[PDB]
């Protein structure tokens, strides 16, 4: 379950950008190949930077919080 702009890590050897942190647009509920949208600083061997994966080839990266109670 990531968020609209989080950063999770690319689990897809097969796609360019894999083992890198994209940050996540937008998800489509509907029925496709991948529901959310990862966008990419880097392009591939063509010339892309906005590609679809699913929420389970995203895996959360993110730094340490603080969360609620001590």
């Amino acid at each position: 379950m990531v968020q609209r702009g989080s950063k999770v890590r690319i689990l897809r050897p097969e796609s360019y950008w894999f083992q890198d942190v994209g940050t996540v647009a937008s998800v489509d509920q509907s029925g496709i190949k991948y529901p959310v949208i990862v966008r990419f600083e880097k392009v591939n061997y063509s010339g892309i930077n906005t590609n679809n994966f699913a929420e389970d080839e995203l895996v959360e990266v993110e730094a340490p919080k603080a969360k609620p109670k001590k």
